[PDB]
């Protein structure tokens, strides 16, 4: 995942960061107090961020051409996926997040496929 | 391409980095002393990761469904192109940085074409 | 631009971050939503500082003493440019980031100059 | 983990990139080249400083005064993971990557007692 | 501080930081303007995190097993550092920046009495 | 020194960083390793580049226009400075960071006259 490449890569790396997301809008709901709706808002961009990084390492680096042609599916997934974290970046909503997780979760998936295969 | 959004985008911001990883790459053909072997080797890989990043942002913010449908093949290009910079960073050869700068050139024709549109 | 040298410049990334920076700060003009706000105003901070960035490498790494004794307000310029950058993040008015858009176009110019030399 | 706080954690995060430390020590075993051996450096450079960040936000945000109470030998054991990681970027032999490793799974072992509690 | 190791360490790296974390918060006191609010909270925020990772440096790679046989206060004071940076970022209070500074100074002056023996 | 502005600021930042940067220098001087050279060289660039940066911030942030008026060779020596880190980048010579570390310590005695007026 460091592109050396050194053969580890684990879409949990993108999960945890997805799961503070969720958490943290969870948490926004709970505390309408200015400067703790800033703080959250503030480390929410960058957990949104860290998880968008984290598919594009297993989107660019991990898969191979011949993972796309076997999950037609695939670029269309990622791409939904980072797109939903850019969701939950602008959104105070849970659902955003839980969102980006489903498709975090689709993607593992097929992630523990390919590895087996 | 902060993900605001700003509405502002330019594949130009991966180019200029490619550029960089090309020429770091011309200049270490020409010196083999060890510490600039280092040092240039350091560099290239910093610069083309930044490189990898700015492609990874135009595919991941600012093209949209209909671009992708419009053009079937961007998906895989900037896979591609990612993936070629992933080998300029493995390699001393120009040519690789060469093979990145390709294939940003091509995404960089669909991005205006898509910005005329 | 990575100090190797490489050399390669372009006063376009900071321009570039510069005009995200502005482009944020119009939409700043459009939409009181603290959310939108708060995001907006971290969002802008990160570009106006990798706009500095960009502008203290020229400044550091390209232009050279025979530079500076060509253009005598050249640092005073870049001066004023980073400057005028930090007021932009100070400030959701795009006069401040097109204030600092018109100085760095005036270091572009000089850039280019000293080019053809 | 992000100090919201957002109350998500997992010693995964410091795993996986102490995996990635000793694959890469390996491969350095097995490819003398120059430039393989610079570029697997630097990477590993980088993963065992994140895999130690990884360690020391555990130690300062997960764990409280309660975990110390109960667990006296846990800055100790936090501490020396973290010179196990300083000890494998000093170093090629897997050897040092494993007993980063060995440390990780004792501070994961508490931290999930530490959750059952 | 940089693992290398190069040798070369100082308190004063954490406290500055620290002190322009309590200097925010004496000035958010002054200027209850919304913007300023939002900027004063992301950069203490950044300022704290900077100062928790100068002290959890010295606390992995400066301070070793005999500093800490004579010293069997200085995990818990460490510990206790961070964490009250940790409190000045979910703070406005000054006296939560003043409590992190006052351990950073226990902190320096056993720093000192080490590299005096 | 964050941009806020805080008004903390301090040469010792720049200095810290530039002493690391010649105490590896002088580290490289007697050990040939050459895994040990790779490190040296990958961790002199990040301190000589931070020190750069510190140096950046206060003739970007602190100094302003009176102080240049004040001391008209105050541009010509923070840039000298920078243009001496760049150099200790690129050489093993202790000499090369000793030449940055005087440059600063020129703009440190600047620093504090311009606090005390
Ligand atoms: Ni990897
Ligand atoms: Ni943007
Ligand atoms: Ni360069
Ligand atoms: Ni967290
Ligand atoms: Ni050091
Ligand atoms: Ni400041």
């Amino acid at each position: 995942h460091c592109d050396l490449p050194c053969g580890v890569y684990d879409p949990a790396q993108a999960r945890i960061e997805a799961e503070s997301v969720k958490a943290i809008q969870e948490k926004m709901a709970a505390n309408d107090d200015l400067h703790f709706q800033i703080r959250a808002t503030v480390i929410k961009e960058q957990r949104a961020e860290l998880a968008k990084h984290h598919l594009d390492v297993l989107w660019s680096d991990y898969f191979k051409p011949p993972h796309f042609e076997s999950y037609p599916e695939l670029h269309t997934l990622v791409n939904e996926a980072v797109k939903a974290l850019s969701a939950a970046k602008a959104s105070t909503d849970p659902a955003t997040g839980q969102k980006a997780l489903d498709y975090i979760a689709q993607i593992d998936k097929i992630f523990w496929e390919t590895k087996k295969a």
